[PDB]
Parts: C-alpha cells; structure tokens; sequence
C-alpha cells in the first residue's frame, strides 16, 4: 500500500535509501506499517527528533516491550505465557543497579587484560596463516564467545555456546525462519536457563548471572529471565557488530596505517566505528503513555514511535560528511549505545572489546579484505547484521 512497510530489508552495511528520503521530508515522524505484524508505527530518522523523542518521560520502553503493543518484531521476544521483562523483574528483587554494576568501570579494568590478551592470541594464529583466512570464524567468533562465558554467563561448553548463539540467530529475525523456527528458539532458550542457570550462576567467576543471582531469594524464572536477556542483549550484538567493525576498517586502510602509527588515536576511532558502522535493521522504539506532540506531530498514548539509530548517526544535520569514515571526527555524541535512560549499560564492556579488535588490527599492516566488499556474504533478516563470513589474507 502507500504506507510503508518495515523494515526495509537492508541486511548488508549498505543502509536503505528509504531512510535519508525520511529524513529530508517534511514530516520528523513518519507513519509506517510492521512487515511481520501490520501494526501501525512512527518512525524517526532525523538526530534532533530522536534527541527529543529518547530524553521524553513520556516515551516508554518497557510499555513498547509488553504483549499487544504494536511492534516491528513477526513473533513476540518471550517465552509463550512468560512475562518478558527482565529488567523489571530484577528491580523488583531489589537488584536497580546490578547490569551496570557487573558492566561497568570496574569490570572492564577486570576484563580488560584477558580480552586484551585474547585479541592478540587469534591475531597472532592468522598471521601464522597460508592464504584466506576468515575474520568471522576465526576471531570473532572466539573472542565473542570468550566474553559471554567469561562476562555474561559463566563458562560455557562448546555445545552450549553453540545452542544459545542458535537460538539468538533464529528468534532475532524479521524473516528467514519460520514463525514455529522463532518461537522454539526462545523456548529451547527459557528451557535452558530453568534448567541450568542456577548451576551456570554458582560456578566461580565475576559472569554477571552469577552477580545477579548473589546480590525473598531471587527465583528460578527470574534467573532465568536474567540469562535470556543477557543471551538476546549480549550475544548477536556483540558478534554483529565487531563483524561489521572488521570490515570497516578493511575498507579504510589509510585509517588503519594512521592508527598504526598513532595507536592513542584508538579510542577516537572506536567511536567513529559506533557511529558509522550499522548494527540493527530495525530501531528502537517507545510507547507514549500520554498524549503528546513531538517536533509539531501529535502522538496518542499507546502509539509506538521508532527511531533508527543507523538514519540518526547518518543524519547529514549532526555529522558532516556523515557517510565518511572519519576516526578524527568531533561531531556531537552518537547514537551507537542509544540515548537516555536506556542507554546500553555494556557500553564499556563493549568500547573494551571494540577497541581490543582495532588494537590487534591496527598492529599488523597488510591484512586486507580477500573480495570486494559487494561479494561478502550476509546473514538475510537478523535483527544484527552479520556477515557469514570475512575472507581476509595478509
Ligand atoms: C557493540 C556492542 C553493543 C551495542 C552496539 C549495543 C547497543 C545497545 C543499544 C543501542 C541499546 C539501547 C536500546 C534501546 O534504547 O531500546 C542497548 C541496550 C542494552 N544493552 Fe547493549 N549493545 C552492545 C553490547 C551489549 C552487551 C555485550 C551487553 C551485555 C549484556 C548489553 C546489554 C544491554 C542491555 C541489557 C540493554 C537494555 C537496556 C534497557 O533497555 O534499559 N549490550 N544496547
Ligand atoms: C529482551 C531485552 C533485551 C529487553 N527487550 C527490549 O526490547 C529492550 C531493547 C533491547 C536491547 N537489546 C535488545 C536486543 C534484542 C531485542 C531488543 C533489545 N530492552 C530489554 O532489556
Ligand atoms: C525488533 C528489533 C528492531 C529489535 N528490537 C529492539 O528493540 C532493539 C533496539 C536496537 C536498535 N539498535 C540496537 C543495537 C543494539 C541493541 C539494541 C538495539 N533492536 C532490535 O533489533
């Protein structure tokens, strides 16, 4: 029909087109349909409508999250019959704080050294290598899986790494699967934690399960609430993204030799790659819970409104030149971790192990891409783009 419909099936780093024809229209929100639903929804694209729209107190996350609100997602992101609202249920044990706690400064000056140690470890393997080598497999997947054990979950066996990371493919997608594929993926998922996570939480570490079930003890479907939310938050973002993080700096490597030669430029460049790498196909959405108008647009309570974070940190209006690579950049604060109140509370675990990728890149001159860039392969539909593979030689 004449609305659209979302998302706009942009599964590679080349963004839609649709989203910077939003952006320079008259409306700062604009009506759009869910593909997998048919749920009426408002879309954003512009930075100063999103600023306004994730600083509002009458824009809710948790109220766009709950069962019957219109939404982007083909199948709801819980169990069938379970509450799906982790955050909630952890505040209401008594835990406000205790993702960011177990995320935050603290945790990356623990963590910093092994991930640190463990970049170089899969870096120094490949430039052992004959030929192509895969990025993906080879170094992201590692250093992923080290951190979910090591800072999320607790150590995990192969097998188990391999079932969550499964699951959290196969539920996070607008397509690809089926509607029965989704939902077993949550069940085989919620099952897993029932059944485990008390024993995951109790073994030694500093995982963040275990912080969680340590801090009226805290149940087992809350605990289990607790490792489904770190699986869905934790796992396909952090594999996407430092995936799509690798390629962008195989397409720059004038940016690279300068980060060769000048390493304390490294964290300017981490979060250059926050802004201009995408992440989602979708965006993150709130309900209002009152009547409201935004930037002239009248919104009514209960209505969902959407803001792409790949459109906003695009947005010619915030960043110049916002389709260039530009690690030296000082345009205002991006939008990679989101903004406000819920603002990713792994951002300094994530800028830890973003940087640690870039580190072991920028040391090693003459890794390069083995194809052009339009033969890499995506994984169509996930809500976290990911490359199936990087073929990359020295
Ligand atoms: C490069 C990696 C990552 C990126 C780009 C990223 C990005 C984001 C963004 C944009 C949000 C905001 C969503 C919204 O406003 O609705 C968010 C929320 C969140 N992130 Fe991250 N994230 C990353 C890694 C992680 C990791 C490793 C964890 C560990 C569990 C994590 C935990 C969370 C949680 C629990 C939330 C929900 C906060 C809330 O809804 O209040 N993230 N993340
Ligand atoms: C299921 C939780 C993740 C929960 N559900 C949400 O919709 C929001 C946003 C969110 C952050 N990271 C995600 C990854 C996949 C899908 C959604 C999200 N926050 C939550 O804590
Ligand atoms: C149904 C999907 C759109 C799903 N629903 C969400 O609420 C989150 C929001 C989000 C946008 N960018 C991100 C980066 C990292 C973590 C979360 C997000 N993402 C999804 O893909």
């Amino acid at each position: 029909t004449a609305t659209l419909t979302y998302p706009f099936h942009d599964w590679s780093q080349e963004l839609s087109p649709r989203y910077a024809q939003l952006r320079a229209s008259d409306a700062p929100v604009c009506p759009v349909v869910s593909e997998g639903t048919g749920d009426p929804l408002w879309l954003v694209t512009r930075y100063a409508t999103a600023v306004k729209l994730l600083e509002d107190s009458r824009f809710s996350s948790e109220a766009a999250q709950a069962s019957g609100a219109p939404r982007q997602e083909p199948v709801e992101l819980r169990a069938p019959g379970t509450r799906g609202d982790a955050i909630a249920m952890l505040r209401e044990a008594g835990l406000r704080s205790v993702l960011a706690d177990g995320l935050g400064p603290r945790a990356v000056r623990r963590h910093q050294g092994w991930i640190n140690d463990l970049a170089e470890t899969l870096m120094s393997e490949l430039a052992s290598r004959e030929g192509t080598f895969d990025l993906a497999a080879d170094f992201v997947e590692p250093l992923s899986s080290a951190l979910v054990s090591r800072t999320l979950l607790g150590e995990l066996s192969a097998d188990e790494r391999d079932l969550l990371a499964h699951c959290a493919d196969t539920g996070l997608r607008f397509c690809g699967v089926t509607h029965e594929e989704q939902v077993h993926a949550f069940t085989q998922m919620h099952e897993f934690f029932l059944e485990h996570a008390r024993r995951l939480a109790g073994t030694p570490g500093e995982h963040l399960l275990k912080l969680i079930a340590e801090a009226g003890p805290l149940s087992d479907e809350a605990l289990a609430e607790a490792g489904s939310l770190l699986v869905v938050a934790g796992f396909p973002t952090s594999s996407g993204f430092l995936c799509g993080a690798l390629l962008t700096l195989l397409r720059h490597p004038d940016a690279v030799q300068e980060l060769h030669a000048h390493p304390e430029r490294v964290p300017s460049a981490v979060e250059e790659l926050l802004r201009y790498t995408p992440l989602s196909t979708g965006s993150v959405k709130r309900m209002a819970t009152e009547d409201l108008e935004i930037d002239g647009v009248r919104i009514k309570a209960g209505e969902v409104v959407m803001v792409s974070l790949e459109a906003v940190n695009h947005d010619p209006d915030a960043f110049e030149d916002p389709d260039v690579f530009r690690p030296g950049r000082e345009g205002p604060m991006h939008f990679g971790f989101g903004r406000g109140r819920h603002f990713c509370p792994g951002n300094r675990l994530a800028r830890c192990v973003i940087e640690a990728t870039v580190r072991a890149v920028a040391r090693r001159p003459g890794l390069r891409l083995a194809v052009a860039p339009e033969e890499i392969s995506w994984h169509e539909g996930l809500f976290f783009r990911r490359p199936r593979a990087i073929p990359a030689t020295w």
